Order: C-alpha cells, then sequence, then structure tokens
C-alpha cells in the first residue's frame, strides 16, 4: 500500500558523494593528507557515537538523537502555531501540538493563526492528523500558555578546502565542507535545554574542562555524532531535522550564513530534494532567496542576529561583543584563522573546535531566552491575522 502522497525525504540511501578532508586519513602518509577525497561510495550513510556505529537513515530504539517522528518513509484541544495552504480544492492545513504534547495536523476543507483551538494517509510528519470543516474549530478561550514546542538553535563550521585555506568558504565549491554542526535543543515553554549534538566531520573528543563545565551548570551532557564525509553529516542533521521537528529554529545569522551554505551543497553538490524536510513529508516549500529570507514550511526560522541589530545598538554585532555587552559573558572566540591548524591535528583539536561551537549556539539560546523574540512575533501574528512566518518574513 505505502502512503497516499509521495514521501520525498531520504527515509533510505545506499550510494553517495563521498567528500572528506584527506588529513583525517591519519594513517595515511604526508603526501597524501592534502586537499579532500571526492568520489562516489556504494553504502548506507552512517554515524559513529561512543563507539558505536549507525546507519544515518534507521529509525529504531538505539538512535544517537532524539525523535518526534510516528512515520518514517511510511512506516507506522490543540494549540496552532504555523497554517499551510496546499491543494489536494485547496486545503488549509492548521499545524500544532495538544496539551500532552502531541503534533497535530489539521487539515480545512472547503476554503475557497496562532492559538488555542478546539475540535466540536498522513501528509506531514505529525503524531495524529485530522479532516474538518471551519464549522469544526472554536477558538478555544482561557488557554493563554504556549504548549512543549521545541526550538533547536544550531551553528555551522565551515573550512575552506582550496589552495587558500583562509578563504572565505564557498558552498559550490565541493572541497570547502561543513566540518560541523551544533544543535541545541529546547523546550520553548520551560527554556529548558534538553540535548546539545555535535555532529563532526571526522573524530572529535570534547575536552573534560568543557564536559565539567557544563556539568557544573546543570546542562545535558554533549553527544558527538562522528562522521566520515560531509554527506553523511549533512544528511544526519536533515534528518535530526525531519525527525525531531524543531517548530522553531534559531542562530546568528543563520539565514545569511548558515541555512544558505547547507542548502546549496545539499542541492548543488548531493542532488538532495528539500521539499519533504520540512513539516510536510513532500511537495513542501523549504527554500532560501536572497541578505536572505528563508521558508521552510512548519518551521519557523528566527534569527537572533535580527532580533539584535533591531533591538539593542551595538559598535559592533559580532556574537562575541553581543554576548559581552547583553549577556555580560566575555566569552573567548576561536579565531577562523586557527580552525584550519586546529582540525588537522587531530580529535583532541578537533574537539577543542567543537567546544567553541557548543559554545556558540549556547551564547544564542541564552539570548534567544532573554529577548524572547517568539513571544513579539506570535503577538503581531495574532493582532494582524497573518501567520508567524509571514509576520517574520513579509513587510
Ligand atoms: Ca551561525
Ligand atoms: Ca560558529
Amino acid at each position: 500500500t505505502g502512503p497516499t502522497q509521495r514521501h520525498t525525504y531520504y527515509s533510505e540511501c545506499d550510494e553517495f558523494r563521498f567528500i572528506a578532508p584527506r588529513v583525517l586519513d591519519e594513517d595515511a602518509p604526508p603526501e597524501k593528507r592534502a586537499g579532500v577525497h571526492d568520489g562516489h561510495l556504494k553504502r548506507a550513510p552512517k554515524v559513529y557515537c561512543g563507539g558505536d556505529e549507525r546507519d544515518v537513515l534507521r529509525v529504531g530504539s538505539g538512535g544517537f538523537w532524539p525523535r518526534r517522528s510516528r512515520l518514517w518513509g511510511g512506516v507506522d484541544v490543540f494549540h496552532v502555531y504555523d497554517i499551510l495552504e496546499n491543494v489536494e480544492g485547496t486545503v488549509i492545513t492548521l499545524l500544532g501540538l495538544t496539551p500532552e504534547g502531541h503534533r497535530v495536523a489539521v487539515h480545512v476543507y472547503g476554503t475557497r493563526t496562532f492559538g488555542w483551538y478546539r475540535l466540536k494517509a498522513f501528509g506531514t510528519s505529525s503524531d495524529v492528523e485530522f479532516n474538518c470543516t471551519a464549522d469544526n474549530l472554536a477558538i478555544e478561550g482561557g488557554m493563554s500558555d504556549l504548549p512543549a514546542y521545541k526550538l533547536m538553535c544550531f551553528d555551522i563550521e565551515c573550512k575552506a578546502g582550496g589552495e587558500d585555506e583562509l578563504a572565505f568558504p564557498v558552498a559550490g565549491h565541493p572541497e570547502d565542507l561543513v566540518i560541523q554542526i551544533s544543535c541545541l535543543l529546547y523546550d520553548l515553554s520551560t527554556t529548558a535545554l534538553e540535548h546539545v549534538l555535535l555532529f563532526s566531520l571526522g573524530s572529535c573528543d570534547l575536552p573534560e574542562s568543557h564536559l565539567n563545565e557544563l556539568a557544573a551548570r546543570g546542562l545535558p551532557t554533549p553527544v558527538v555524532l562522528e562522521f566520515d564525509s560531509e554527506f553523511e553529516m549533512l544528511l544526519a542533521f536533515m534528518t535530526l531535522v525531519k525527525q525531531y521537528g524543531p517548530e522553531f529554529v534559531t542562530g546568528y545569522n543563520i539565514i545569511n550564513f548558515d541555512w544558505p551554505f547547507l542548502l546549496a551543497k545539499l542541492t548543488d553538490i548531493y542532488k538532495v530534494p528539500l521539499d519533504g524536510y520540512g513539516r510536510m513529508n513532500g511537495r513542501g516549500v523549504f527554500r532560501v532567496w536572497d541578505r536572505s529570507k528563508i521558508k521552510v514550511n512548519g518551521m519557523v526560522n528566527i534569527d537572533m542576529y535580527g532580533i539584535i541589530t533591531d533591538k539593542i545598538k551595538l559598535s559592533s554585532y559580532k556574537l562575541n561583543a553581543v554576548a559581552e555587552a547583553v549577556l555580560k559573558d566575555k566569552k573567548k572566540d576561536l579565531s577562523y584563522r586557527d580552525i584550519p591548524a586546529y582540525y588537522a591535528a587531530g580529535p583532541a583539536q578537533r574537539g577543542v573546535i567543537g567546544e567553541y561551537c557548543i559554545q556558540d549556539s549556547l551564547l544564542v539560546g541564552q539570548l534567544f531566552f532573554k529577548f524572547l523574540p517568539h513571544l513579539e512575533l506570535s503577538a503581531v501574528a495574532r493582532l494582524a491575522g497573518i501567520n508567524i512566518t509571514r509576520t517574520i518574513y513579509d513587510g
């Protein structure tokens, strides 16, 4: 039988373009440690974690990252945060959470924005889905606290791989690789940090001092996901994005750098269709366009750089200067000038790259929870009668 509408995200993958820095071949002689390998490889993408080893696209009990996924590849009151329009007649899809924290999509038929509602083959990555008409819906008065939506705060590190290692990385150059992704998952209602993930191209041993500091701050112990190539890492990040499905996503300059870089790699280098990687399982919007906008269906992208430049007056809006100014937190900064020499040194030094990548995402979380931009944007979305996505990206 299978799904009525085809899922277009990778639920399976048995061959891919393998691109990796040759310096990770710590067993190879120096004459062959320069540049990147770039070829095809006929095996399933895989991820390593703490000595254990899994296929990236396998779903089961032993997963290295959290999921909020009912369906994978077809295998098996509410609060609305976002609304999709699609054709089946025009169907209006309300995306949301119940008080229990189940993900819902309610498909409203017969038509020709943020708050609680009452009711009176899935098209999406939800736990339950409903067909109804607009008369089956009413605003649930007396409910105003946000359900347990999830925020993903993320940051990429890139490494230019051409004859100048200090050159600004260009996504269209196959040898300019994403080498790490920090991915911090928070509960948006309680503000609790629930997971600290570091995606790493190559082996990566975070330092004891960093692990002890996070433990002393009472924060979750980081999970390091190690990968042999850029595609396996990018596929796994997108797999987490689809499987965990953070309703809100934040970062610093993620709209003008991180998202455009990732999506350029995924689209141009690897030929991965992005239209099933949002909330919808295929034929959904997932696009960056030019400073940039972004639309990912079912995901609210909030760039803290935009929020902060709009809100504080500063001599510099570099994340470090902002952290010193706003949080009073004097972050020590790893230079982009350091990254190539550290990356080539071994898993301990790639661990130092990892620490600073995690610390960056942690500051952006603190900034996020200070300004609470989602509260400002949802308030405007309610008042102005438009969805929160359009509230951000339209004038
Ligand atoms: Ca960033
Ligand atoms: Ca960074």
